[PDB]
């Protein structure tokens, strides 16, 4: 059931959708649609540290996918990569676990602070102290 991180996406800033975006380019490398799948995902993964293999990866990118199609697009990388750096997208299954933020520093890199959410900035007509 994902009713929650689903929703999260609509949550997010414009700046998260932007700052996930220019990962989506280099996750999507080659791919026809933009979209992420079992050669994209298999080529960073690889890229990210590790060594995973053909039959989990396609998992992934089916654990993740809304439709469920083969591949995964921008929004359905954001609907994951917020329960991502959350560590909340699984629970308590198995070592394996992506990072969210270590994800970013393989497409674009160090171009992820605090920026990312900007949603704690300001989004609305209304002020604190
Ligand atoms: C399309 C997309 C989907 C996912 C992505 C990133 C993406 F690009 O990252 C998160 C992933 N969910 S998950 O539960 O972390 C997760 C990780 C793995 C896995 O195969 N391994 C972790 C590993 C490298 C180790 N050790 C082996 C599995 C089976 N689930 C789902
Ligand atoms: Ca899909």
């Amino acid at each position: 059931g994902d009713d929650i991180y689903k929703a999260a996406v609509e949550q997010l800033t414009e700046e998260q959708k932007n700052e996930f975006k220019a990962a989506f380019d280099i996750f999507v490398l080659g791919a026809e649609d933009g979209c992420i799948s079992t050669k994209e995902l298999g080529k960073v993964m690889r890229m990210l540290g590790q060594n995973p293999t053909p039959e989990e990866l396609q998992e992934m990118i089916d654990e993740v996918d809304e439709d469920g199609s083969g591949t995964v697009d921008f929004d359905e990388f954001l609907v994951m990569m917020v329960r991502c750096m959350k560590d909340d997208s699984k629970g308590a299954g198995a070592g394996v676990r992506i990072s969210a933020d270590a994800m970013m520093q393989a497409l674009l890199g160090a171009r992820a602070k605090e920026s990312l959410d900007l949603r704690a900035h300001l989004k609305q007509v209304k002020k604190e102290d």
